[PDB]
């Protein structure tokens, strides 16, 4: 009984009091890594954030309820795991079947 598949850590505090509501966009910079901390896909080495819809189903359950307990201005890692990011499947070639992934988002700002 391990309870709920995403750990997220607190490495720099923003606001603590702005956290993001469902409905409205959020502009955020990630980092999504394997297990052993090899890069699958980040946005900020393309030099763009990225922003999103809570509740709208556009990210993954990890990031909706991971992105949700940080503030805006704050830096913290969230841990998914496969059965948060796509479930016993994946995508074939950069998310293998039953493996942990780890992303790192910044909460910039809020639209």
């Amino acid at each position: 009984g391990p309870s709920m598949g995403v750990q997220v850590e607190t490495i720099s505090p923003g606001d603590g009091r702005t956290f993001p509501k469902r409905g409205q966009t959020c502009v955020v910079h990630y980092t999504g890594m394997l297990e052993d901390g090899k890069k699958f896909d980040s946005s900020r080495d393309r030099n763009k954030p990225f922003k999103f819809m809570l509740g709208k189903q556009e990210v993954i359950r990890g990031w909706e309820e991971g992105v949700a307990q940080m503030s805006v201005g704050q830096r913290a890692k969230l841990t998914i795991s496969p059965d948060y990011a796509y479930g016993a499947t994946g995508h074939p070639g950069i998310i293998p079947p039953h493996a942990t992934l780890v992303f790192d988002v910044e909460l910039l700002k809020l639209e």
